[PDB]
């Protein structure tokens, strides 16, 4: 024992409020689990089995106690966004129409004033000694069904708005695991406050406004082998103040604001990711974000192919750079940059795109990294994974110039070597080391 | 529920024939979840689970439906290669014979000339909207049990022949995942046609005549964390027609025809893998591939210790290359080659053997890739792990002369930047941006 | 069946000795898979499972069996070093004292004279053909409750002493599984000896005097996605005469005498780790370790911020080096080094630190490699991470002379680019080829 399933608790019903089940759970665990040292234990924790199912949350579940894994037997993924912009008449012929898996469909309200974590499913939050640890979430779906209106005009289901939480996780935290997950249709699928040698791993974290939220501060964490599709007025993977962070092995696709996105940020390593985006800004790294590595990623920024999504922006232009660096004594080496864009599509007019920006700090070595630029003609078609697919395969395009570094004159003493010729890098010679790429 | 034991399931003997066992609990989850929009879900999916033990498959599992997670206790694998090469007499004595975990065995006849699909023990087809998603398999073992005469007069149990897959997928298919399996004594262990943000994570694929081939086109998936073996007419890791691959961190040993081949793959990421082949031809590039970073691969090329593999090659010469790309706009970075070759083995008679070559394509960049060539008895023994592991730690070599960069005359336009000495890198100097390696 | 769960297995007591009900639950699967090959197969093997809960192992669990599965709910870590140096009075006010999950607690004594093997909760041994395959152990705790006093006068909680191992592998074996455990307060976490296609997948080991060491030999493993903390006398990772070992994507945080550590390692991968430590000597490759990649790693050492254990050290002063290599041809590409000392506690007194530094063999690639140093004052505080944090975030330095790369006369023939300006490349001009980063 120690094992519950929530089809086989006594209170509630887990298909209607599965919130109200797992929260009596958690009571009945601690109840069992009152003494803290009793023959060297006493409390072990517990393990939540969701089976595969639909189970509609109506109750926050609160996750006030260590060593609590949840798990189910599917994360249960399913494409609402394309499901929601076919016409509704054919609905009634698909296959089916939702995701699956073992799936909790948060049905809260938005969040207060207060905040989002009003509105998050699960919500981990203990003040006191010590951190709350080595909590585990593994294996199953969790689901926020709708966005909403956002006052833009766009259809309701494309804004990424509906104030929703996947699981939240406020207080210091020590050893805690995500893995195997899917989220979908979330405004932010996982928040994370205050994390200490965290492991996000092998998620499946798509079509949620905001994916991936390091908040506060955190060290000596990980995130890992994720597939991460954010939305465009939010985050894929989100760090501020941590320090010692891993973010590797990653294929993190449209179409979040960013891909990766720091914030006072240091020592860390943003390494071997595999990163798409349809905006500028692809990685920041800003307020003071320092002493980073970011090595052998494979960045590809293009347009939006897909018609429901012409149009839409994170705001940014096309001077920004795919890679945008504010902090001392960064190490970026041995990425790839593919620019693939429509020449009269660059904002602002006439501007000559930019791959990496140093707009700040000293000490900055960049080094051997391959950019290739393209000026193809966009395009728009409404079968979206047909279009998103033609649209990676194609090379059929003209040569496009780019600024393959510029460094502003608030940024100096950095080395750029064997990272564009020199037209391609733009910067000032005499407070910069510079070696062009040799060329023909 | 939606939760089965194929050992619980009334119809059917799971020893005798699982996929009929199979198939009967598919068409029961398929009878109670026939609605799609029945508070707000209907069609969650299941969890078959696969205690250990050892399940013979004369019907093949046809899977139709989405959210189906398929799992087991143990991926089973031993080396039926080593076994089947222990003389027979000894067989008595050995502690078992065969792989074990939740052992599927597949009894399934060779597919006839339509194809492959047929001697599949799992084949995903679903035509139609949406498309098939988040299947998952996790954690058991597929074993094809014997391989079969091929004509050649090899062994029949070193042909890597019969006709048997472990899982096959025919159609479109969005976030599906391969984990924790063992797969083994199949001609190809998965296949996988138009894959959409597929995750083949942390598996064992190994004595199979082809492990891991992305068929039709995709996009999105990543690969990773795998080790595989495969056979000399087959694949390791093949993916054609797909765009934003990533493929990291897997442990790629022999006997693959090579570790992995890409045709017309784009915009992809090969990076961070341990690769080992006793032939050339390791990484292909072919028919456009472009925009594709390899970068951090620790390759090793050297001579088949074990003497039941004697003479058998994947019929391609030491011109070839252990890198060989042939599209544009590639990134090849930061890897690091061993060379470990007898002289007198070296095809044809007196050639200089090639590290990367570039046959066709514009715009390659090849930088800061290490090579090291060593010139060794060549040997076989018996015993065939000793001999393995022997041969590995072994440095006892004279030097040895290598091309580490040959830019055929239909390839132009490359940077080649420290990975090789002026007399290491045979390209034309007039239209490729060439710098040697610094010597003394 | 042939799952065993050992709440519900009629002999012994999980709760006052696991050991012994393992051992009887072992006995009864070789009673019933006594034939090796009835209907092609017999000796499938078996999942054990364990609840989370807290059991007391005072009978060593031999393994003796292929493919056996031993699996819990939850890795169960929290930081006993942490609690350990609480002032005891304020206990009683802690929400819980020890590690959870699925937790062994190893109540073995001490392993005498002969070894350590003895001190294992699990020991797996067999000896003869073939060698033992496909054992996995995943997601529990295993615990070894207190360390004990050691001659230092150091407190004994914190000695990282007890002669108690978590797993221990003694003869050759093939495609083992280590993930998702966790591992605490044990002298040794785990010892693998003579591991063929081994892979040490996603663990917490923490708080272990040494976590992971590959011993005797090895090939074709690969140690992934790991959370590893060791003791200042011990290793994070340990590997001896190992060929073709890939260790990527691992966070390695202090307190180990090393971060990786080879003797005798060849054609093998470092690569994509975070390392993070408070002594020199953070990666060590001796005794002909050979054909390495060490490639993109963000290594950070600095001063140990927490006041018990201020004035522990591993004995190494700062003429070491963070990265130190003792054998032929390796690679060294694209890592980043962050050191950041306390100029007058460097060691000896006056010494230029050493970032890189090659003792002996010929032909080793040093190549852009980004080296920041850095001078700050040294503290200590009694609140263990809010200290480490905060010395994380910390950048209020001013600058330090050090030497990026030091060749020692007996290392030759080493190719050095774009890792150092001249003045902190030390090494013989005439006899390996030096490029200078360049610089203003």
């Amino acid at each position: 024992n120690n094992r519950y399933d929530v089809t086989e608790w006594p209170a509630g019903n887990p298909a209607k409020d599965i919130g109200e089940v797992i929260n009596s759970i958690i009571a009945d665990i601690k109840a069992r689990q009152g003494a803290a040292d009793v023959d060297d234990g006493g409390k072990p924790g517990a393990v939540i089995y969701l089976p595969p199912g639909d189970y509609h949350l109506r109750t926050q579940v609160l996750i006030d106690i260590s060593f609590l894994r949840i798990e189910g037997s599917g994360h249960g993924f399913t494409s609402s966004s394309i499901r929601f912009n076919v016409p509704e008449e054919e609905w009634p012929d698909l296959h089916e129409l939702w995701p699956g898996g073992s799936r909790v469909i948060v049905d809260l309200p938005a969040g207060g004033a207060g905040d989002s974590a009003a509105g998050a499913a699960f919500l981990v939050a203990r003040e006191g000694s010590p951190r709350i640890s080595s909590v585990e979430f593994s294996n199953f779906c969790i689901d926020g069904l709708h966005f909403t209106a956002d006052g833009s005009g766009r259809h309701p289901e494309n804004t990424y708005a509906n104030g929703k939480t996947g699981i939240h996780v406020a207080s210091a935290n020590d050893s805690f695991r995500v893995t195997d997950m899917g989220f979908v249709y979330l405004e932010n699928a996982l928040t994370i406050h205050k994390a200490d040698a965290l492991s996000i791993h092998h998620n499946f974290i798509a079509e949620c406004g905001s994916c991936i939220e390091l908040r506060g501060w955190g060290q000596a964490s990980k995130i890992t082998d994720n597939l991460v599709g954010a939305g465009p007025r939010g985050h894929s993977i989100y760090a501020e103040n941590h320090g010692g962070l891993l973010v590797t092995a990653n294929n993190v696709f449209p179409r979040g604001a960013s891909s990766v996105h720091f914030k006072g940020v240091t020592r860390s390593s943003v390494t071997n990711n595999r990163l798409h985006a349809f905006y500028p800004g692809m990685v920041r790294l800003e307020e003071n974000s320092s002493e980073n590595l970011v090595a052998t990623n494979h960045f590809l920024r293009d347009h939006e192919p897909w018609t429901p999504f012409f149009g839409v922006d994170n705001g940014l232009d096309d001077l920004t750079g795919l890679l945008s660096i504010s902090g001392n004594n960064n190490s970026v080496i041995g990425n790839h940059f593919s620019e693939v864009v429509d020449a009269n599509e660059i904002r602002p007019e006439g501007a000559t795109p930019v791959i990496i920006r140093l707009t700040a700090g000293t000490g900055n070595f960049v080094s051997t990294n391959h950019v290739v630029a393209m000026d193809v003609d966009a395009a728009s078609s409404d079968s979206c994974f047909e279009a998103q697919v033609d649209a990676l395969l194609a090379t059929e395009a003209a040569d496009l110039a780019v600024t393959a570094v510029l460094v502003d004159p608030g940024s100096a003493r950095n080395t750029i070597l064997d990272s564009g010729s020199d037209t391609q890098v733009v910067a000032d010679r005499a407070v910069n080391a510079i070696r062009a790429t040799p060329t023909v």
